[PDB]
């Protein structure tokens, strides 16, 4: 049949099950207290993980029987490294060791926040408390499960090397004011380049005499590849595509006045020579949501201007998508806008993992729910303004969803699960199940639905 299964969480019972689109879904199985407060797909799909106050528990196998066990104590978050060789386990409340003893961790891990264990072993690695002075993951993996970084704001990033967990160099990277840092999504090959490497972005704000600027480092040669210096500097957003071959960088900026003024988006061509950086555009409003196409060269951005008055009615907000200019041979063009939408209330964006279409959504608000399921290589003919660029957009299907709360993309790229989440609101939680184009294939309720999630599937 070619299905694929997906997890449902609905008040104590949280169960695997076959997608038959329309019809009913089969179910594999279904269990009560599985987990005590959430479920969690391993990013290859091997592993469903469930977490308790006395540790977190990976289930797996034909037989869903428990597989790996980690004690790790009253954890909120967990998180994988992309290669499903390493875990990451995080607890907002410090460990507390027992003077009777735990029967993996020692007095070393008396308060610690975070824990890094091989999978494999179901041993513990390393352990690190809360830094000094919400956002997930902390631990950035690089690509092949090789590197794993924290950042130290203002100071320095920590780049481990693994299966050791060893500091790279028995130095951290020092970076001056470095303010944040993005692994590449993927194993990068750089034009030219014979030697093995990972890639990382990062940026710092305007030091003493030195500008504000955004870096791009190799590892483990520690070199600086390209520098770009930014100006009048806000904030700055790093966004990798999925296979490393573009980086766009947001820079939030301002008048001499330093009254807020506008935005400006700025590509990086990671695999050329010289690693080219262009100038987008710059545009007026700020940006709320940034999303590249999985796989391509297209993105979305949703803007909302600024509140002078933070009056009541709500900001109408507009997305826009970008894509390249049509160029002879096997190249891409340079970025450019092509079209924005009539303004509306939209706020977040969902890519198929296939990434010809995408799903613009309104969620998380109460005075609209609308869904807009859009194609990016429609077969049709492209208006004539956006005749010279390498896409043809075409609206698929529109639909809604009463205070949906999330929606996810199945690994196929054919359909589309949203749902209204019990955990945000108890008012009316239920999913819909949606084919690519936006057909409503079917909906349920459920009184207490907590979660939908597909399970991953990597292509063979
Ligand atoms: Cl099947
Ligand atoms: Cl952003
Ligand atoms: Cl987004
Ligand atoms: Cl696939």
């Amino acid at each position: 049949r070619g299905r694929d299964q997906f997890v449902m969480y609905r008040g104590d019972t949280v169960g695997v099950f076959w997608n038959n689109e329309k019809d009913q879904p089969e179910n594999i199985v279904d269990r009560q207290h599985w987990t005590e407060t959430f479920v969690q797909w391993s990013p290859l799909g091997t592993y469903l993980t469930s977490v308790h106050a006395q540790g977190v528990q990976l289930w797996g196998g034909a037989s869903w029987s428990r597989l790996r066990r980690f004690p790790h104590p009253f954890v909120n978050l967990v998180a994988f490294s992309p290669g499903e060789k390493y875990l990451v386990t995080w607890s907002n409340r410090p460990i507390q060791i027992p003077d009777s003893g735990h029967p993996v961790l020692t007095l070393d891990d008396d308060g610690k926040n975070y824990i890094i264990w091989d999978i494999e072993t179901a041993r513990p690695l390393r352990s690190f408390a809360q830094q000094d002075i919400f956002p997930w993951p902390v631990f950035k993996w690089s690509a092949d499960d090789k590197y794993v970084a924290r950042l130290n704001q203002g100071t320095s990033i920590s780049i481990y090397e693994l299966p050791k967990m060893n500091l790279l160099d028995k130095q951290a990277v020092k970076i001056e004011g470095v303010m944040d840092f993005e692994w590449a999504p993927a194993t990068v090959q750089r034009e030219g380049v014979k030697t093995y490497e990972q890639l990382f972005c990062f940026w710092t704000p305007e030091i003493g005499n030195n500008p504000a600027r955004v870096g791009l480092m190799s590892i483990p040669s520690k070199q600086i590849v390209r520098t770009l210096n930014l100006f009048s500097v806000s904030d700055v957003k790093m966004h990798w595509q999925s296979e490393g071959t573009y980086l766009c960088v947001k820079v939030d900026r301002h008048s001499k006045s330093k009254k807020s003024q506008a935005t400006t988006l700025e590509i990086f061509r990671v695999k050329e020579k010289g690693v080219p950086v262009e100038v987008v555009d710059t545009i007026k409003d700020t940006v709320i949501n940034f999303a590249w196409e999985p796989k391509g060269d297209r993105f979305v951005i949703i803007t909302t201007p600024e509140p002078v008055g933070a009056t009541a009615v709500p900001p109408k907000t507009s997305v826009s998508f970008f894509c390249p200019e049509l160029k002879k041979g096997n190249q891409v063009g340079s970025f450019k806008h092509l079209r924005t939408l009539e303004k509306k209330n939209h706020n977040a964006i969902y890519w198929s993992p296939k990434g010809r279409f995408v799903v613009i959504a309104t969620v998380h608000n109460t005075q609209s729910s609308d869904l807009e399921f859009w194609d990016l290589d429609f077969d049709g003919e492209k208006p004539e303004n956006e005749k010279d660029l390498a896409a043809c957009l075409q609206l698929m299907g529109t639909g809604d969803h009463y205070g949906i709360t999330d929606v996810e993309w199945d690994p196929s790229g054919r359909y589309v699960a949203t749902w209204a989440s019990a955990w945000k609101h108890t008012m009316e939680n239920g999913y819909h199940l949606y084919d690519f184009k936006g057909e409503l294939l079917r909906e349920e309720h459920i009184e207490k639905f907590k979660q939908w999630q597909w399970r991953p599937r990597p292509p063979t």
